[PDB]
């Protein structure tokens, strides 16, 4: 495996380890490699990726983990699919996109967050799973025009049996209320699904600032740019987004736009407060899913 993998182009690094471009028998592939004092992240990742029943087009593609040797020291490598585009932040950052492209990468978004949720019953059943660091920089754009979701080391896994997880961390910028003021109940895996849909409705909104409409649109930021400093800590996020209590600002462009409407109220009902008023992955896939079939274009 990671033996005939040839390393080309660094590309990216994350909480742990770094990616890079690497060429499998002439195909491209991503290598995400680690260090060996960083063998339980690596570990960790591998593990969620190989659960029963993950595949699904909107979850990035595992192609395997495995060790290689250099002669001075040993790498842990993790393979995946490679995807040109990069990740949902370089995409928007780059391009604007139309309508329909914002409903796909919408739509893809909400429906690999749907799988993850989702628990499959049966003998090769796939447990649910929260993912607990969503954002822009950890989804990435396929060459199709749908997003694949990406960084699952600091995944949890539920198991339904006894209502167990099988284990604060995060981006801070994304981390949900109950986060931020450490009152949520890490006991509990519905808490994580719902911080994973706030972080969702932070997506959606930087997605949909980029929806170029007549020519008209806003420019790429990050959510509460207008709030706090660029790599903001606990501190700074929890006064704004607990005492303020404030959210991303919904441009008055949007209401110009039954496509921009809806996309925007799903983005309300995100950010509420109490973890348990917020809409379920399931329902905006569903949502969206109508939104498409309106407009007319390939889900
Ligand atoms: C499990 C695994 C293997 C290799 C890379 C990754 C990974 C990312 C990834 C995957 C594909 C890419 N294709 C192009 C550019 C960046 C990419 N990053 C992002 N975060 N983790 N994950």
């Amino acid at each position: 495996i990671a033996r005939t993998i040839v390393l080309q182009e660094s590309i990216g690094k994350g909480r742990f380890g770094e990616v890079w471009r690497g060429k499998w028998r002439g195909e491209e592939v991503a290598v995400k490699i680690f260090s060996s004092r960083e063998e339980r992240s690596w570990f960790r990742e591998a593990e969620i990726y190989q659960t029963v029943m993950l595949r699904h087009e909107n979850i990035l593609g595992f192609i395997a983990a495995d060790n290689k040797d250099n002669g001075t020291w040993t790498q842990l490598w993790l393979v995946s699919d490679y995807h040109e585009h990069g990740s949902l932040f370089d995409y928007l950052n780059r391009y604007t996109v139309t309508v329909e492209g914002m409903i796909k990468l919408a739509l893809s978004t909400a429906s690999g967050l749907a799988h993850l949720h989702m628990e499959i019953v049966g003998t090769q059943g796939k447990p649910a799973i929260a993912h607990r660091d969503l954002k822009s920089k950890n989804i990435l754009v396929k060459k199709n025009g749908t997003c694949c979701i990406a960084d699952l080391g600091l995944a949890v896994r539920h198991d339904s049996a006894t209502d167990t997880i099988d284990i604060r961390v995060g981006t801070k910028r994304y981390m949900a209320p109950e986060v931020l003021d450490d009152s949520i109940n890490m006991k509990h895996f519905e808490s994580f699904k719902r911080a994973d849909i706030y972080a969702m409705g932070l997506v959606f909104w930087e997605i949909a600032r980029r929806c170029s409409i007549g020519g008209i649109h806003e420019d790429y930021q990050l959510p509460y740019y207008d709030l706090v400093p660029s790599d903001p800590s606990v501190e700074e996020m929890r006064k704004v987004v607990c005492e303020q209590k404030l959210r991303p600002n919904i441009p008055n462009r949007w209401q110009s736009c039954e496509a921009l409407r809806v996309m925007a109220k799903i983005m309300r009902e995100c950010w509420y407060a109490n973890g348990a008023a917020r809409l379920t992955a399931l329902r905006i896939k569903k949502t969206l899913s109508q939104l498409s079939q309106q407009e007319g274009i390939k889900m």
